[PDB]
C-alpha cells in the first residue's frame, strides 16, 4: 500500500534545484499543505498577498487549507543566491492560476542554513505596458 | 564615476539604471526612459517622461542608493521585457528591502518602473 510511487515527485523545474523550493511547489500543487507548512522553520512566516504574515507550520497549514484551494502554482524560472550569513535568497517567477484564469507573480523565499523557509512572499506583476 | 553592480540581469539598460542612480546622474537615469515612459515612486503618482523624471529624482532621490542583488527577466512575444530585481534602497547607513519592477520596450527603453517594499520584520 504505502510501498508504491510516492507523492510530490520532485522534478527540477523553473531553473532552480534547491530541494526546499522544488518541494514547496510540488506539495502546494498536490494539495499536501501540511507538507508545505512543514518546510517552514518553527517561526517561519508566510505572507499571503494583501494579508498579515502567518507564523509557524501549524498556522500556515491551516491558512493554506482554508484559502489556497483551487490555486495551482506554475513556476517558469528561478534563481537562488547564498548570502554571507549562510541564508539563501530565492526568486521564482511564474503564474498562479485556477482551471481557467490566473496572474503573473514573483515568489520570494529566504532559507536558513538548514534550508528551511524563514519567510516567503508573493508579489504581483501586471502584464506589460 | 558610474560603477555597475552584480545580479541575475545582464540587461544593459537595467545595469545602467542603478549605476546612474548611485552616481547621482539623474539626467542620465531619466534618459533611459522612453519619451512617454512612467516612473512610479513608492507612494507617489506616476511621473512621465525623462524631463519630469529627472526633475523628480533631483528633488526627491538625493542621497539614495540602490544595491541590487539578484533578478529575473522574461521576454513576451511582442518583444517587451519584464525585469524584477530584489535588493535594498539605502542611504550611507540605513536602508530597506525592496523589489524594483521594470518593463522594457523592444528598443530596451524603460516603459514603466515601480518599487515595492518587501517584508522587514519577524512577528
Amino acid at each position: 500500500a504505502a510501498e508504491s510511487l510516492p507523492n510530490i515527485q520532485i522534478k527540477s523545474i523553473a531553473g532552480i534545484t534547491e530541494p526546499t523550493i522544488l518541494q514547496y511547489f510540488a506539495t502546494l500543487n498536490a494539495g499536501e499543505f501540511a507538507a508545505t507548512a512543514a518546510l517552514f522553520a518553527v517561526d517561519g512566516v508566510m505572507y499571503p498577498p494583501f494579508e498579515s504574515g502567518i507564523v509557524g507550520p501549524d498556522a500556515i497549514a491551516a491558512y493554506l487549507q482554508q484559502e489556497a484551494q483551487g490555486i495551482k502554482a506554475e513556476p517558469q524560472q528561478g534563481l537562488a543566491e547564498t548570502s554571507e550569513d549562510g541564508h539563501t535568497q530565492v526568486q521564482v517567477s511564474g503564474k498562479a492560476q485556477t482551471s481557467w484564469f490566473g496572474v503573473n507573480v514573483l515568489w520570494l523565499f529566504t532559507l536558513n542554513q538548514e534550508k528551511q523557509i524563514i519567510h516567503t512572499q508573493i508579489k504581483l506583476l501586471a502584464s506589460p505596458q
